[PDB]
């Protein structure tokens, strides 16, 4: 009956129906009411589609400002992900703390990372936000930082912000042991992925850090088969050409096996041809003769 009237406050704030939305708050709908399957309310619903007069609206009505969801996201964090620069003022003159977090960790400022919200983020790191925070949860899932998730999601001027104007710890590590080189690596498009790593090994990235399962940078790009990323990494003064993942593999036993000639050449032009086994046989066996020539020549064995 009233529960009824609270969710047509949502859905009314949701088709952005304001003189429906004032009705049913003048009828006496509880502004704060919450979705039971989510925790979202009117306020969070008004604040995801940016509307900062519904938004004004439902707090003259006595919307808590600083009322949370299920995942612990504040309305605050929310304006991070619209990208509202002025929703995200408003909420700090509410009560909110530009540090504040989700239950997963996640700060507004991090959220204007992940979703490359360019304005959001100069905004939240003049108020003070702590640009290197690693993740709290309350998962090896944690430990994250705001440089990896726009590392990770391929937003190359807000990494580029990160790097040269916020002083953003281009080595940070998560719980995984991974940094922001392993996240563009691990996800990032192949639309991004060369420039988010050019940007960061220039910026001092190391690349000779383990992620899960001891796969290394140069493992994960031979694994991409991206010729480009694997020519860029070689270039690096002090990698590991023969580091192992955790099963013993290095990045030209790799090579041979995912077929990938012209990498696993490369890496002969400057690797090592035993250190990853039986590669010969591998290449004959997938009948590629060409990179049998090339393995032979590099003094592969039998």
């Amino acid at each position: 009956a009233a529960v009824e009237d609270n969710h047509l406050l949502i859905k009314a704030v949701q088709n952005e129906d304001v003189d429906l939305v004032q009705q049913l708050l003048e009828g006496g709908a509880n502004v704060n009411f919450q979705e039971e399957e989510g925790g979202w309310t009117p306020l969070h619903n008004a604040v995801q589609m940016s509307r900062e007069d519904i938004v004004e609206l439902l707090l003259r009505h006595g919307a808590d400002p600083v009322l949370r969801k299920k995942n612990g996201a504040t309305p605050f964090i929310l304006a991070a992900i619209a990208g509202s620069v002025k929703l995200l003022k408003l909420f700090l003159s509410k009560g909110a703390d530009v540090n504040e977090c989700d239950f997963y960790g996640f700060t507004a400022f991090m959220e204007a990372a992940v979703y490359g919200k360019v304005k959001a983020l100069k905004f939240l790191y003049k108020r003070g936000a702590n640009v290197n925070l690693r993740r709290k949860t309350k998962l090896r899932k944690g430990g994250a930082t705001a440089l990896m998730d726009a590392a990770e999601k391929g937003h190359v001027e807000v990494l580029k912000i990160l790097l040269d104007e916020m002083g953003a710890d281009v080595n940070a590590c998560d719980n995984m042991g991974r940094n922001a080189l392993i996240h563009a690596l691990l996800s990032s498009d192949d639309s991004d992925v060369e420039a988010i790593t050019h940007l960061l090994l220039d910026h001092g990235a190391d690349v000779n850090v383990r992620g899960e399962r001891g796969k290394t940078p140069l493992i994960l790009a031979v694994e991409k088969k991206h010729l480009g990323l694997v020519q860029r990494l070689l270039e690096q003064e002090h990698i590991e050409i023969n580091d192992t993942d955790s099963d013993g593999k290095t990045a030209l036993l790799l090579a041979v096996e995912l077929k990938l000639k012209k990498i696993a050449e490369l890496l002969c032009k400057r690797g090592a041809s035993t250190d990853c086994g039986d590669l010969v046989m591998t290449a004959r066996r997938n009948y590629d003769h060409s990179l049998v020539k090339v393995l032979l020549s590099h003094g592969a064995k039998e």
